[PDB]
């Protein structure tokens, strides 16, 4: 089966969110964690690994410490040389117990043998209250995507030309992003919890199951409801 879509009051509602919709913003827009046939060179917990990625802002290296929901996740992927994609945070990122050091969730994804020669086309169907008035793909040339790097490459898309996250909020009430493959479908709430602070952390820990797709056979839609 699939996963029910959001019932009635489910979805977070961006203005029950107080603080500055920036803290949100930050994690989908050009800031981001993307490594290409790396292999772990330390960790923490035992269910966390932590890569040491080339950084494009000058000749130098970033510590990017990957936590997963379980142990054998990390097991699984520790020795192995794997491609590294997702939305990282840097606040209460810590690498024991720096715009260099940072932590995310999952993201993880093996190297050899899901390489594709080509670039595949996913289709992302926006939904502005109920009606598809705009409709992008994202592009991807692995065999086997995490949810979580196409969902960052979704919303930075809606951040760019939709002004999905702005500084102080969004202008939209809500919003939620649906994977759909074969039989399954499942969703993530795209606004932050009610309150007035928003922990990029929690939030971000969704992605922890290390979720993924196939490229060729998943379909994405967006769900926006604007404010009246």
């Amino acid at each position: 089966e699939s996963q029910p879509d959001p019932k009635p009051d489910e979805l977070h509602k961006s203005s029950k969110f107080t603080g500055l919709m920036e803290n949100m913003k930050v994690l989908y827009d050009d800031n981001h964690v993307s490594a290409i046939n790396v292999k772990s060179i330390d960790q923490f917990l035992y269910f966390d690994l932590i890569y040491s990625i080339k950084d494009t802002k000058l000749g130098n290296y970033d510590n990017v410490r990957v936590e997963f929901k379980n142990k054998d996740l990390a097991d699984k992927y520790k020795d192995k040389y794997v491609d590294v994609f997702g939305a990282n945070y840097y606040y209460q990122c810590y690498f024991s117990k720096d715009k260099r050091k940072s932590c995310m969730y999952g993201g993880v994804t093996e190297h050899n043998g899901n390489q594709l020669d080509k670039y595949r086309s996913i289709t992302v169907r926006v939904f502005e209250d109920g009606k598809n008035l705009l409709s992008f793909d994202v592009q991807t040339n692995k065999k086997k995507v995490t949810a979580q790097e196409l969902d960052y490459l979704t919303r930075h898309y809606l951040v760019k030309n939709k002004k999905l996250y702005e500084f102080n909020n969004s202008p939209y009430e809500t919003g939620y992003i649906k994977f759909i493959e074969n039989e399954n479908s499942f969703w993530y709430d795209m606004m932050p919890a009610p309150g007035d602070k928003f922990d990029q952390s929690k939030y971000l820990m969704m992605y922890n199951d290390n979720k993924m797709v196939d490229s060729k056979d998943v379909k994405i839609e967006v769900y926006l409801t604007t404010k009246k």
